[PDB]
């Protein structure tokens, strides 16, 4: 064995650790958004929390491996105050300003003396609801494993109670361009809902895929935040893409396309994009160590003359609704890696018939990021408003 | 493919690129020594020099490779006086002098900018000989994949002459001990001869291995070199030392074992190394990728409370003379690597019924390291003291 118990790394661990710099940490996180049980008491979270500081239950792997070396070994002195953080947001608790302590605090390094993970419960939310922010360094997990996680970890079972805390349960043609730029440490998130339905209608009355709609609605809102910027280049935005929305125990195929954001019509945008994503010889499987290994690389340590302008991610999330302790998981929003080069990273992950967006910048280098999310809907609107010409 | 043409680094590569710091520079080395032909002109060297110089002929691969993020691309613009030095060592050129230059050398990073590795002809070596001193990083080759290079850029034949360059060619027992110490980059290399013969009629004698009596022998003589400067340690000194002298393709298993340098007897030494050889549980294979990536966690990344005190590692040469447009290699000796916490290697290659003794060390951890080399010697002659009694 391995000094009796540890584990080596995994190539794709070490991938994670070694890039890691201040200017650019390399966890990723998830932004649950729960609603509070229709029965509950007043006292629903303090209790949770309660039970969390009392328990006597020890974390289960993942979360209770620690770095030694090249090795995973095992923490045998739990911290919770380290790992573990509930605050409030002041009245009237508005999303804006979630997502302002969500954009700080995915901005800070996690500890590799500690397993590497961090729990936020923020209490407060407007309309009856609490959030849960979980860290977690990509050394451990990516977004598909996550995911699992997350399946093994809440209930399906709204009648359920919970009696353990949750980590304790069972060429280059891409031009230059202000996103490919040299990072700060600082972030921000923007994060909102979206009913997938309407990229479904989209998609069927246009006889194209969810996929290709998505993406569509990417570009044109990329185009309209660059040029509101004076900052759209003269080429067009060269990105690495699903080539689905869903695809069995399996990480979706990403393909290199151009987003065709040169274009000024939203339907000579999307047929652009659908031939690429078709077309395109640049296809990368995520289905073994190896073939993840490689895309890892093309993706975090990229050769150079770049190849792409930035990456669109998707991660799936489940079909049916998750609880704890009885409180309804009513959302669900990714944040990702930004790094040097890469200063805006978009990822979508769908649920409950909703396309959960987050998006995650850089501060420094794309100054009111957050107006993408007024621009993604403003292009939807568009789709809606040719096809009901049409 | 990857940026057409271009080749993910592989996993093992990575970890020596990501683990070299200033102080531990991760390249391994070839003393080579040349007897000049006996129907030589006086100017074989200068010739064969000028036809490296006037060549047009390019770097074939690993040789033209170079790093362009996590991947292999092709250098395009082969500087030589880059990678290539011609020096002479000064009148008398004695080996002592020889051995400076190399510590020297040895201590020097390779820039990541060029394809990684140096070439040195050293002129004027005593007894009508000249050196090849060859830097390459580990990032490309390991022991056994460099021998296999130097067999194929080589000769077997003394009458075939060159036409290319050589590049153009086709759990912790371990005590404390000052060997364990954070370690400066300059180098100390100490090299030297030793008829195999000798081990192999002390095997024969007492019934015992080849390998066995070698690491007896590096036993007692690093017992009387730590007694020298009063830092033996009580507890006795453990080891990675290789299963066999020999052993296909192969590289030899290694295995975690008792040196025995607390006891004061050369027979009990041998008895308790042997034993410890024959019946250790931890036992490292090197015949897939896999497994030499583990065994490379535990020897450059081992997690800690450390796990052994130094590595003793056998890189097996060739059994039949090798040449160079007609001068006969004459002895080859390694040169590895140390790093944090392990201020000595020992690494041995067999070749031409020689033992080519390479021993490599911090410079200011291990004051004198030189002196093992006698101490070496006086540890064969014990040996065959005790079995002339017999
Ligand atoms: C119960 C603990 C679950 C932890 C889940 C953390 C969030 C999942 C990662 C979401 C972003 C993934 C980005 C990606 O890999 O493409
Ligand atoms: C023709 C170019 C050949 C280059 C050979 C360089 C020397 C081989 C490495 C010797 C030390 C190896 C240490 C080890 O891996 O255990």
């Amino acid at each position: 064995a391995y000094f009796a118990g540890m584990r080596p790394l995994h190539p794709i661990d070490f991938i994670f650790l070694s890039l890691e710099k201040r200017q650019q940490p390399m966890h990723v996180g998830g932004l649950f958004l729960f609603q509070i049980p229709d029965n509950a008491p007043d006292t629903f979270i303090q209790d949770l929390v309660n039970d969390i500081r009392i328990s006597k239950s020890i974390p289960v792997p993942p979360f209770n491996n620690k770095l030694n070396g090249l090795f995973w070994d095992e923490d045998e002195e739990f911290d919770l105050d380290h790992h573990f953080r509930h605050i409030a947001l002041p009245h009237p608790g508005r999303i804006r300003e979630l997502l302002i302590y969500i954009s700080q605090e995915h901005s800070t390094l996690l500890d590799r003396a500690k397993p590497l993970w961090t729990c936020n419960i923020i209490e407060g939310i407007e309309g009856n609801r609490f959030a849960m922010y979980f860290k977690i360094h990509h050394a451990m997990v990516d977004g598909v494993a996550g995911m699992r996680l997350i399946e093994k970890s809440l209930s399906h079972d709204v009648t359920e109670k919970s009696i353990v805390p949750p980590w304790c349960v069972e060429s280059f043609q891409a031009p230059c361009s202000i996103l490919n730029q040299r990072v700060s440490s600082s972030r921000r998130f923007a994060a909102q809902s979206f009913d997938l339905d309407r990229f479904r209608n989209i998609a069927k009355s246009l006889n194209v895929t969810i996929n290709d709609v998505v993406l569509a609605v990417c570009s044109g809102a990329l185009r309209a935040y660059l040029m509101s910027h004076n900052s759209l280049p003269s080429k067009p935005l060269i990105a690495m893409v699903p080539a689905s929305i869903r695809n069995v125990s399996n990480r979706i195929t990403m393909i290199l396309a151009n987003l065709a954001t040169h274009k000024d019509d939203p339907l000579q945008r999307l047929e652009i994009i659908r031939r690429s994503v078709q077309n395109s010889k640049q296809r990368f499987k995520r289905m073994t160590s190896d073939q993840i290994l490689n895309y890892s690389a093309v993706v975090y340590g990229p050769a150079g003359l770049q190849a792409f302008n930035l990456v669109i991610s998707n991660v799936p999330g489940p079909r049916e609704p998750l609880y704890w302790n009885g409180a309804k998981l009513d959302a669900l929003y990714p944040a990702s890696i930004v790094l040097d080069g890469q200063a805006l990273n978009i990822t979508m992950t769908s649920y409950l018939d909703k396309l959960e967006v987050g998006l995650i910048a850089c501060r420094n280098a794309l100054p009111r990021m957050q107006n993408l999310l007024t621009h993604l809907e403003e292009e939807i609107q568009l789709f809606e408003g040719v096809i009901a010409k049409q």
